């Protein structure tokens, strides 16, 4: 579950977190090399377990948001791109699927935080977060 995958708005990107130290997180590159990183909570190290947005309908966590716009592309990678789209770009391409979304929560730079992990999520599969499979097959229900 929504736990073991640190979601980093630094410069890097995406982490496995093993193990806790008082100096340094062990943890691995969510990558197709997966190397062994020290980890420093300075670099903006935020759980992807907290991330969440709420919106018209419930609390919806960011995996399942990523679900509703990568439906559109049918599991391929974000044809957005964050860093070629435009401020308008960013909550447009999310109102396509959910026009929704409110402008009073919704406004911490949300949607430009999940296209950061967005890319790196179907850069290696991740695990699995949407119902067009990758891996696995999931079931909708949330």
């Amino acid at each position: 579950m929504l736990k073991t995958i640190l979601s980093i708005a630094g410069k890097p990107g995406l982490y496995k977190l093993i193990s806790q130290g008082k100096n340094m997180l062990i943890v691995e590159t969510v990558d197709a090399a997966k190397k062994r990183v020290p980890a420093y909570a300075h670099d903006k190290v935020i759980s992807l377990a907290d991330i969440a947005m709420y919106t018209d309908a419930e609390e919806v966590p960011l995996s399942e948001v990523l679900e509703a716009v990568k439906k559109k592309e049918n599991g391929a990678v974000a044809s957005i791109n964050y860093k070629k789209a435009s401020a308008d770009e960013l909550h447009a391409y999310f109102a396509e699927v959910l026009p929704n979304y409110d402008r009073d929560r919704v406004h911490n730079g949300d949607i430009k935080k999940l296209i950061s992990w967005y890319n790196i999520l179907v850069n290696n599969g991740i695990t699995e977060f949407v119902e067009a499979p990758a891996l696995e097959h999931h079931h909708h229900h949330h």
